[PDB]
C-alpha cells in the first residue's frame, strides 16, 4: 500500500511500534552493540551498497541499522513471506532502509520484492536461504561483476551455494556464516531449540509434557529441538538417516525409529532436516487424530503439503497459523505456520541474545567480504576462527564471566611429545 | 461498552473469533468432553444457578458452557482484570452466559461486575482466588441462605477460606479443588511450569538458556517453574523459607540462597509464593541492570510495586506487558504483566490439556455440592479421591495408555504382616 | 566362626578395615555428628537396651555407635542376609555392640541371629522391614511388656506394622520413621535413585545410556530410580498400577505401559513396588536375550525367582551378584544380587549424606520412644514435623546455606482472608 | 612373580576369575563379536605380530583375543600402572598373549614390561597414550624397519603423535583412532561421563546430588562428566580456557568461572583437560575442608600432586583409592586414585558397550594398517568415515533399531541449488 521506489510496506503508520521492538531487543544484543560502536567511529561501509534477504523482524532490523550506522546504503527483502513483521518493516522504511516486504505476500511478490532490493546494485549480498544469490545468477546476471561477494546465514543456503560451486556457476565468493562455530553451535542448536517450542506453544496453547514429540533430523537444529522438548516434559522420538547421529540420539536418552513407526505414535511432529518430503502421504495416513505438525527447517517442503491436500476432504483454518486437514475417516491433522518456519511465523524467531551472535558474525562477514574479496575465488569460504573467538570473548565479558588462561608451561606441554608416563 | 442486564462485554462483534478459540482448545480437553456428554444426557443442573469467578479465556469458557449444557444458568466475572480475553467473553455473552468482564478493568469495575455476576442469586459459586466467596460474606449476606456451597480453584483462595473457617466466618460449605491430587500435582506444577515461561518468552523474546533464573518459592508452582527453567537451559536459584523444601531444591540440582543474595546475581526473577512482599525495595536496589521480574502467584503483591515506583525516576513501557522502572543510577528494571499472573496476562494461561483436568474437577465439584450440600457443614472439604482416580483414568484412556492392574493376591499381600524374611 | 554369647561374626581380624569405613563415612554425616555430641553430653540412653535390625554397613555402624555414645547397650542383627559387610561387623563386635551377622548367612541363621539380638531384652527396637518387631510378636511374646516401642525404617515395614495394628495384634507403639518428610522425600527418592545405579553399574559394568530401563513402581523409590536413570542417559519406561502416578510419570517425560508390553522392550528392569510378583513367568518369557533384572524394593519377592528357575535349563553365576538363567530357546536372563536390594548387595547402599538424615531421624525416634511411650497406644505414629524441621536446619547450616525468613507481616498475611484483589 | 620369557603376571592362579570377567563383558560387545567372527573365518592377521599398550582389563582382553583369533601373535603391556586387573592378565597369559603387567607396577617396571612387549618385534603397535610409540622412537630405533604402523586410542596420545609429526621425528604411519566419530563422540563423552562417576561413588560412597561439582575442561570428556553429574543431581561449575566452549557450558545450564573462583565453592573436582597443572598449589589453598578431587584425563599431572605434598603436614589413606592430605590449618583434601584415571583405577573403566565400539575401531585400524602400510606416509591419519558408519550400523542392528533411508530424490535435492522459494 505504502509502495514506491524506495520501499514497499503494508502501512508506514505502524513504524512507532516497530521502533519500540527494535529498541527493546537491541538492549540485549551486546556483541552487535560493540560492533556498531566501532562502525559508527570508522564508517567502514561508506559508499558501500548492501542488499539483504533476511527474516524481517526486530533483530534483523538492528543489524541493518548497524550496517547503516557504518555508512552502508541498505536494501532488504524478506527471507520468508510469512516471517515479516509489518511494524518493524515500517520503521526500517522510516530509517532510510530500502525495504520491500509485506507479511503474507505471495511467492511472486516475494521475488518481485527481492528484485527491487537488488535494484540497489549491491556490492555485498547478505542472504538467508540463498534465494537472493541464486536469483542474481539466474535473472540478474548483468550485475554479477559488480558484486564483491555474499554471506549465507543458514544450512540450507550453504548447501545450495556449495552445489552452485560444484556446478561451476557460482560467480563471486561466498561466506558460509552458518558454518562458523559461534553460529551453528548456538543459533542452530540453542536458538532453534527455544524458539521452535515458543512458536508451537504460541500457535496452539497445548501441553508439551507427556506428549510423544517426533523430531525428524538430529543435526544441530534437531538436537536443540529434542533437547528443549525433553526439557519441557515431552517424550522425544528421533528420526534420522545418519546412523552415527541416530546412535547419538539414543545415548542422549531418546527413542530412535523410522518415520513410519514414528507416525503411528507421535503427538507433535517437528521437521529439521533441510530436506524434501521427510513427512508425506503414508505418514499422514498413519497419524493419530489431532496430530500437530510443524517445520523448523527450510521453505515449506519438509512436510509435503500436496499430499495433505489430496487426503483432505475439508481444509479449515481454526486458529491463526493452524491449518486443519480433515480426512475421509474423520481424523483431523493440523499443520502449523503453513509448513514454514514455525519459530519465525508463529512466534518472534530466535531470542535476541542468540541473533546478537549470529548477526555479529554477519556484520564481520560483510567486513571480511569488503576487504578480502579480491583475493577470494568464486567459492564458499568459512570465516577464520579468530572472529568466532572475538565474538565469544565479547559475549563472555558482557556476561561478567572470566575464564581460565593458559600458562606458558601449559601451552608448551600441549605442543610437546616427550612427557609421557 | 456492550453492557446490559444480562452481560457487560467490550465488543459483541468479537464473538466469532472467541468461538474459534473455544472450539480449538475444546478439541484437546477429553476429560471435560466426557463430562459434558454426561451432563448433556442427564441434565444434572436443570434449574440450578451458578456464579463463577475465573480467568475468562477459552478453556474457562468451555467449562462454563459444559455447566450450561448440564442445564445450569451461569453467570461469570473475571478472576483478574488483565487476564480476560475480550473475544472469548463476547462469545460467552452470545451463548447466554451472564458474563460481566472487560480486559483492563478498573478495580471498581472488577467488583461492580462481580456484584453483577452475583445478581443471578447463585446456588453454587465457583471461585478462583476466593474474592467472590469473600464478597458474599462481606457485602451480600442476604445471598447466604440460597447458596449450597462454593468451590475454590487455587492455593491462595483455599488459604483465605480455611482462615475464614478458623475464625468462624464461613457460612456455607467449600470444596478445595486446589487440594485434589489431579489438580495441584498437575495444574500447579506442570501447568505453571510451562505457561510461566510461555508468557515470559512471549513478552520479552529473550534467551532463557545461560541465564540465572531466580525462583522465589519451591512449592508446587515453584517446583514446576524451576524444573522447566532448567529444561530451557537456565541456571536456577531457589529462594525458600521452608528448610525442607530448600533441601529438596538442592537435591534437585538447584542453587539455594536468600533473597538478598539471589537479587545480586539473578537475570530473571519469578515469584510463586502466594505471599506478600517477597521481592521489595532492598532487593530492587541490588538487582543488575536489565533484570526481568515476573509474578506467577496470586494478585500482584508478591513483587511489591510501590517500592519500585518510589525508586523509579522514570516509568516507561517499551513493550506490551513490560513496565520499565528507571532508577537514579540509570539502571532499568523490567516488571512483566504489571506484576500479575504472567502466564495468564502475557500469554494464554495453562495449556488446554492441563485445564482439562483442573476444570473436570471443578465440574465434578459443582456436581458434588449439588449432591451433598444438605449433608455438608460450613467448612472446607476436599473431593473424595475416587474422583481424582476417575479423572486420571479418563485421561489415561484418552491417551491410549493402559496400566498394570493390581491383582487380588497383591492386594492381600499389602494388607498382611506375617510374610517377612 | 568368631561366635559366642556377645557376638557372631565371620572374622574379628577384619575389624581394622571396618573401623576405617566407619570413620570415613562419619566425616560426611554432620547431622548425626551433631546429635552424637548431644548424646555424649547428656547420656540420655544410660541404662537403656536397644536391639536393631538394620543393613549392617558403615553408616548403620555409626548410628549404633552413636546410640552407644549416648549410654545405650546395643545389639544388632542384619536386615538382609546379603547386605552385611563383614569387616564393619567385626569392628562393631570390637566396640562392644552385640552384633550377630555374617554376610551370606542362611535364612535360618538370619532368624537365629535375630533371636540372639533380641536376647538383650530391648527397651527399644529399631527395625528395617519389620522382621524383628514381627518376630517378637510371633516367637518372643514373653518379652512384649518390657519393650517400650519400636521404630520402623522402611515403607515395607510400615505396611506390615499398620496391618498388625489393623488386626489388633500390635502390642507396643511404633514410630514410622519412613513416613517423616526428611526420610521418604530424600532417602527413598534421592538415596535410592543414586545407589540403585551405583549397584547395577558395579555388578555389571554395563552402559546405562541408550538403554530401555523399565522401572516398576512410581512411588518415591521408583521416581528417584527413574530420575537418575534418565540422568544417566537411559530411556525410562514406567509401570504403575496407580493411575495418578502413571500420569505423573508421563508428565515427567517417561513412557508408561503395562508390564507385559514393558517386558518385550526392556533392557534393564528395576522393581521398587514393595509388592509381590510384579515380574513373573510370562514377563520372563517375553524378555530379550541378555535382560538385566534388579530389585530395589524389599526382600526378594518382587521378581518371582521360582518362575525363573522353572524356565531355566541352566542356572549359572558368571559374576558376583549375577545369576544367569539360561532358557530353553537359548536366551539368557540375568538377575542381580539374588533378587535382593541391589543397592545394598551389589554396592554400599545409600550415600553417607543421605543416611545421615535417615539415621538422625532414627536417633530422634528412639529418644521419642524413650520419653513418650507411656502416653502412646499400641499404634503406628509419625514423628512431629518439628524433628523434620530440626534435621533440615542442621543439614542446611552444615552446608553453609542461609534461607529466607518470613516477616511478621508475611506470617500475618498467610493467616488472613480479607486481603483480596 | 609368575614371570618368564613369554609373560610376567602377578599370579597365574587368578586366571579362572579373569576368564569369567572376559566372558561376561564379551556377551555385551556385539560389534567386536561381529568382527571376531570375520577374523576367525578369514584369519587376516596370520603371521602378523602385534604389540599393544592398553588398560589391561576385561574389555581390552577381548580385543586382544579377537586379534589373536584373527591369527595375530599378540604382546601386551599396561597403559597405566594402576589400571591393570591381575586376574584378567592371568587369563591373557593362559591364552597365549605375551602380557607383561602387574597392578601397582613401579615406573621402572612399567617401562621394563613395555620393553618386554616390544621384544615380539611387532608389525603393528596399538597404543593408549603414545608411550609405546614414543618408546620405540627413543629407545628401540632398530624396530622401526619392521613396524607397519601404529594406532593411538586417546586424545593425549594423538596430541603427542601429531607433535612428533610436526617436528619430523615420526617414522611410521599412525592411525588416530581417537579422532573417529564413533570414538570421541561416544567413548570420550558418554563413556567417561558414566564411568567417572561410577568410580567416584565406588571410592567414596558419597552423595552426588546437591553438591557443587567443578569440571575442569569442557571438551568431549568434560561435556560427558558434566552432563552425567547434572543427571545425578549436582550443581555443575565448568572451568575452561576455550571461550567458545565456555559459552557452550553456560547454554547447557552450567555455571562458568575460573579455577580460583571454582576452588572456593567446589565439593568435588574432576579434571578432564589433557593438560598439566590445571589444579595446583593456590587452588588447594582455597579449597573447602573435605574437598574430593579426581582426574579423568591422561597420566596424573592434571592435579599437581607435588603441590599437595608440600602443603600437607600429614598424608593418610582412609580408604582404598583415597589419599588424605591434611594441611596446616587442619583441613583435609582427598585425592582419588592417586590422581590417575579415576574410572579405570577406582572402577572398571568405560562400560562394555562403549569399549565395544572403541575397540571395534581399534581392530579395524589394525586391519587398516595391515592393508595400507605400503601406501601410507609417516604421519597421522584418521580412518575413512565408511568404517565409522559400519560400526554404527552394526551397533544399531544389534539394538533392533532400523532407521529411515535417504531416498534418491532426497539425495539429488541435497546436491541442487535451483529449488528455492
Ligand atoms: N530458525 C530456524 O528455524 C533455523 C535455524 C537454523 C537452521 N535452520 C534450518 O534447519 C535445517 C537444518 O539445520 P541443521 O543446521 O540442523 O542441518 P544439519 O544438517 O545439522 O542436520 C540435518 C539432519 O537432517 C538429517 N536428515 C536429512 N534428511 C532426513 C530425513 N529424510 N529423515 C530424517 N533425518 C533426515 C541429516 O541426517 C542431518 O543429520 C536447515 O534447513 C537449516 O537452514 C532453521
Ligand atoms: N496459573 C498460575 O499462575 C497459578 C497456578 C496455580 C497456583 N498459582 C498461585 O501460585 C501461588 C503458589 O501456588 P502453590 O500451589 O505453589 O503454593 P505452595 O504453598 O505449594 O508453594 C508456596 C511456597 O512459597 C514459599 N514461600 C512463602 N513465602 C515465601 C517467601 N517470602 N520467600 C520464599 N518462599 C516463600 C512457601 O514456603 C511454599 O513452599 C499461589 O498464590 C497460587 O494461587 C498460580
Ligand atoms: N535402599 C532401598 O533400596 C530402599 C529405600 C527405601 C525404600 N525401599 C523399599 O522400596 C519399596 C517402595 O519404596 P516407596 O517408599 O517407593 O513405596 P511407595 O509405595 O512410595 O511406591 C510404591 C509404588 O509401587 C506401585 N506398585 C505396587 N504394586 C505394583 C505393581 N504390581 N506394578 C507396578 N507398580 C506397582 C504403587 O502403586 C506405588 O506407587 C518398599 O519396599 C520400600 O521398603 C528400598
Ligand atoms: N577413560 C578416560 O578417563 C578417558 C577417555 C577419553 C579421553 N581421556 C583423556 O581425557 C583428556 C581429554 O579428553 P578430550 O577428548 O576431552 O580432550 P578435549 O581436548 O576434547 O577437551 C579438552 C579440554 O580441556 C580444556 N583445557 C585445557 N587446559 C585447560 C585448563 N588448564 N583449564 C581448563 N580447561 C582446560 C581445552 O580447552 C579443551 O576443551 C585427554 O587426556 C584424554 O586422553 C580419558
Ligand atoms: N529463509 C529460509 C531458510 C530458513 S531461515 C533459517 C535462519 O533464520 C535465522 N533466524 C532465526 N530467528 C531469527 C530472527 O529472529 N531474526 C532473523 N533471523 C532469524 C537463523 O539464523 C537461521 O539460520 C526460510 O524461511 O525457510
Ligand atoms: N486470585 C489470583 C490467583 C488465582 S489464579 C491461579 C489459578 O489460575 C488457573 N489457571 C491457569 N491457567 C488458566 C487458564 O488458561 N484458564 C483458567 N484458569 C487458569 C490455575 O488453575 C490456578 O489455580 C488471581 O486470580 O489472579
Ligand atoms: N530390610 C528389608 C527391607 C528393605 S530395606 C530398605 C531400607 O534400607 C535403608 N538403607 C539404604 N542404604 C542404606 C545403608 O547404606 N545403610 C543402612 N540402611 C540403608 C533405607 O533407609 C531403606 O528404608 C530388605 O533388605 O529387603
Ligand atoms: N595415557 C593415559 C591416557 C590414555 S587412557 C584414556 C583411554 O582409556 C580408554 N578406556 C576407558 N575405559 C577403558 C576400559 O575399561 N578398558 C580399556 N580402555 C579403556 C578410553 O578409550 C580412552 O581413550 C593413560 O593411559 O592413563
Amino acid at each position: 500500500m505504502d509502495c514506491g521506489k524506495d520501499y514497499c510496506v503494508k502501512d508506514l503508520s505502524l513504524a512507532e511500534e516497530g521502533w519500540k521492538k527494535i529498541d527493546w531487543v537491541s538492549r540485549f544484543m551486546p556483541v552487535l552493540q560493540y560492533i556498531k560502536r566501532e562502525f559508527e567511529e570508522k564508517k567502514p561501509f561508506k559508499g558501500v551498497r548492501i542488499a539483504a534477504t533476511l527474516h524481517l523482524e526486530m533483530k534483523t532490523a538492528f543489524l541493518l541499522l548497524t550496517l547503516k550506522a557504518g555508512g552502508a546504503e541498505v536494501s532488504a527483502a524478506a527471507s520468508n513471506p510469512l516471517s515479516t513483521q509489518d511494524d518493524v518493516v515500517a520503521a526500517l522504511a522510516k530509517a532510510g532502509v530500502k525495504v520491500y516486504a509485506i507479511r503474507g505476500e505471495s511467492r511472486e511478490q516475494y521475488y518481485e520484492f527481492m528484485h527491487k532490493a537488488l535494484d540497489i546494485r549491491p556490492n555485498i549480498i547478505i542472504d538467508d536461504g540463498a534465494d537472493m544469490i541464486s536469483l542474481v545468477h539466474k535473472e540478474r546476471q548483468e550485475m554479477l561483476d559488480e558484486i564483491w561477494g555474499g554471506s549465507e546465514e543458514t544450512t540450507t543456503g550453504v548447501i545450495r551455494l556449495r552445489a552452485m560451486e560444484k556446478a561451476g556457476i557460482l560467480k563471486f565468493p561466498v561466506i558460509a556464516v552458518n558454518d562458523s562455530y559461534m553460529k551453528y553451535l548456538f543459533d542452530n542448536r540453542y536458538g532453534t531449540g527455544q524458539s521452535t517450542w515458543d512458536g508451537i506453544m504460541r500457535a496452539t496453547n497445548l501441553l508439551i509434557a507427556g506428549k510423544n514429540v517426533v523430531v525428524v533430523g538430529y543435526g544441530w537444529c534437531g538436537r536443540g529441538i529434542a533437547m528443549r522438548a525433553r526439557g519441557l516434559g515431552a517424550t522425544v522420538i528421533v528420526v534420522e538417516v545418519d546412523p552415527i547421529k541416530a546412535l547419538e540420539a539414543r545415548m542422549d536418552g531418546f527413542l530412535v525409529m523410522d518415520m513410519k513407526e514414528a507416525a503411528k505414535i507421535g503427538d507433535i511432529f517437528v521437521t529439521a532436516t533441510g530436506n524434501i518430503k521427510c513427512i508425506r502421504r503414508e505418514h499422514f495416513e498413519l497419524m493419530k487424530d489431532g496430530a500437530i505438525m510443524a517445520n523448523a527447517g527450510h521453505f515449506d517442503v519438509e512436510i509435503w503439503k500436496p499430499d495433505l491436500e489430496k487426503l483432505a476432504v475439508e481444509i479449515n483454518n481454526p486458529r491463526p497459523n493452524v491449518t486443519e486437514y480433515k480426512l475421509k475417516d474423520g481424523r483431523r491433522l493440523y499443520l502449523l505456520a503453513d509448513g514454514r518456519l514455525v519459530n519465525l511465523v508463529a512466534a518472534d524467531g530466535h531470542p535476541a541474545e542468540i541473533m546478537d551472535m549470529s548477526f555479529a558474525l554477519q556484520a564481520k562477514a560483510a567486513e571480511y567480504i569488503k576487504d578480502n574479496h579480491e583475493r577470494l575465488e568464486p567459492k564458499v569460504y568459512i570465516l577464520p576462527r579468530e572472529i568466532d573467538e572475538m565474538v565469544a570473548r565479547i559475549k563472555l565479558e558482557s556476561m561478567g564471566i572470566k575464564i581460565e588462561e593458559l600458562t606458558e608451561e601449559q601451552k608448551k606441554y600441549l605442543e610437546s611429545w616427550e612427557h609421557g608416563t
